[PDB]
């Protein structure tokens, strides 16, 4: 299991709302194309953040993760998630949620 | 055998991570050009420090060794390694790792 | 080659005389019983210290080496020399000479 921490950013980049959800270490929830048609972790995470942060649009936001440099990188692909977890050594995945 | 101690330096030149690896007294691991195409000790050391210090880039760092004066000298050549070991009398080779 | 540093101690354990000699990394100078009849490094070292420190008796002194604890251990056997060198990492062997 891996708890993912999300940080909501308003206009002054100030923490509006905080919420976390339990995630599986598994690559993807489903295997069939009826349930995985390419993505998996990204589409899963972006789903929870939507229901968790109703303050903004359901799918009208980008999640930005810090890199080795610290800069924000708006991720939106499973390939980018596998990389983002490579940074964190612990079982906590922090990310910066922003509404488009 | 010769244990090499590496010191990771952040922004405040503070010891981020410490890790050591066992090295051979031998000049080079391999002799064939398929395995030694000029370098040997430098390329070997820089390889371990990368896998040992994943906190930064794999090959985007410079290792600086103290001299007779004490100043840091970013080494990156086998010829420089043979010299660096000439300073230390013991079987412990200390070096200052910094990410570019 | 291995330079051995000796420290002469009077009555107040104060450094009377200082002198060094070049030694070989080899186990023993000779192999024949006419030249090695058991000892080798101890008998060799104790020989030089005598000629080097004429201030006292030729063979009426004990050489004490620091241990892992720091305490002095009057050595007088080849088996004890091989161990004493195991402490020093460098190519310098320090010892405390005392006349009996």
């Amino acid at each position: 299991s891996l708890t993912v921490k999300a940080y909501l950013l308003g206009k002054e980049d100030a923490a509006r709302e905080i919420r976390r959800f339990s995630f599986c270490c598994s690559p993807e929830p489903e295997a069939e194309a009826e349930a995985a048609a390419g993505p998996g972790p990204c589409e899963r995470l972006l789903s929870r953040v939507a229901a968790l942060f109703p303050a903004l649009r359901p799918g009208g936001f980008q999640a930005h993760y810090r890199d080795e440099d610290g800069d924000l990188v708006a991720f939106s692909s499973d390939e980018e998630l596998t990389m983002a977890m490579s940074y964190v050594k612990d079982d906590i995945f922090r990310i910066y949620i922003k509404e488009k």
